């Protein structure tokens, strides 16, 4: 089997991406945020604190004909950015792109954070790292990947995120037609039960590349490319006027500047970031001073190669016994 899903920005900046997906019976369509960063698939739902919701589709496992509870199960999140949630969980189907897993553990919010209540455009979660940081307790749950897997053509899924348009989160298969060039795979290590890799070093706009082993992770749930001090400094040096903000929580770079690009080494290969790609707009509205999309990872604990690295790219997720990462440009 495959599946093929369209997933799109939720706003201007890119901020995060929405994919359609079907639970229950008859299906009930959520838009989910997938996250290569997490193993939680969890929805804003009927159990959900009323004064949390605001705009959000809600799952209702009460009129769904397929969903069950799975007694005695709880979960409960916190994500980098500080966000979390926490609640119940029900096992029902659950499709993506005509790709249909049954028996899937669809964890049902029963309270969530504010930035999730503030942003009316994600419906919830799908995550897509190993299923070994699922929180589901006392029974670990598995990932809709690791339970589509047996079923899949090849045992693989692909993002091909868009810059200020939509992509495409394909299961199953690799399109041959949505990237230029070959295909270069890279090791993985599943350790922390991240999607974690190693880069082979960088360059800023024209400049000469810098071989360097960069550890990072692809997290197609975090917005911007988290990297060390000193690539990050390297990077905003080339650019008139830009800074470090504590006050901002980042740096900042005048509007009227032109970004330079940012490449990043995928073994011998070289996967281009155009300067666009790294300009987020006014740190608030009507201001000349711009956040920017390469920030620093010190205090993170980990460098995390996030949409703003992975839209540059064709990226494979190969989930072989052995996994690895495959990048094409695009």
């Amino acid at each position: 089997s495959t599946g093929s899903a369209t997933t799109t920005p939720i706003d201007s900046l890119d901020d995060a991406y929405i994919t359609p997906v079907q639970i229950g019976t008859p299906a009930q369509t959520l838009n989910l945020d997938f996250d290569t960063g997490s193993s939680d698939l969890w929805v804003f739902s009927s159990e959900t604190t009323a004064s949390e919701v605001d705009g959000q589709t809600i799952y209702t496992p009460s009129k769904s004909t397929t969903a069950k509870l799975l007694s005695g199960a709880t979960w409960s999140i916190s994500y980098g950015d500080g966000s979390s949630s926490s609640g119940d969980v029900y096992t029902d189907t659950v499709s993506v792109g005509g790709l249909t897993v049954t028996g899937q553990a669809v964890e049902s919010a029963k309270k969530v954070s504010s930035s999730f209540t503030e942003d009316s455009t994600i419906d919830g979660l799908l995550g897509l790292a190993f299923s070994t940081l699922n929180t589901v307790s006392p029974t670990q749950q598995k990932t809709f990947f690791d339970n589509a897997k047996a079923s899949l053509d090849s045992p693989v899924f692909t993002a091909d995120l868009g810059y200020h348009a939509p992509g495409t989160y394909n299961f199953g298969f690799i399109d041959t037609t949505a990237y230029t060039g070959s295909i270069t795979y890279t090791a993985v290590s599943t350790k922390q039960g991240f999607w974690e890799w190693t880069s082979t070093g960088y360059a800023v706009g024209s400049g000469t590349f810098k071989s360097t082993s960069i550890d990072g992770i692809a997290d197609t749930g975090t917005t911007l490319l988290y990297l060390p001090a000193t690539v990050v400094s390297a990077y905003w040096a080339q650019v008139s006027g830009a800074k470090s903000s504590s006050s901002v929580g980042g740096y900042v770079f005048p509007c009227s500047a032109t970004l330079p690009s940012f490449t990043f080494g995928v073994g011998s290969a070289r996967i281009v970031i155009p300067g666009d790609y790294i300009d987020f707009g006014p740190i608030s509205t009507g201001s000349s001073s711009c956040f920017g999309g390469i920030q620093s990872s010190a205090g993170i604990g980990i460098n995390i190669f996030g949409d703003v690295a992975l839209k540059a790219a064709f990226v494979v997720f190969n989930g072989a016994t052995t996994p690895t990462l495959g990048f094409a440009s695009k």
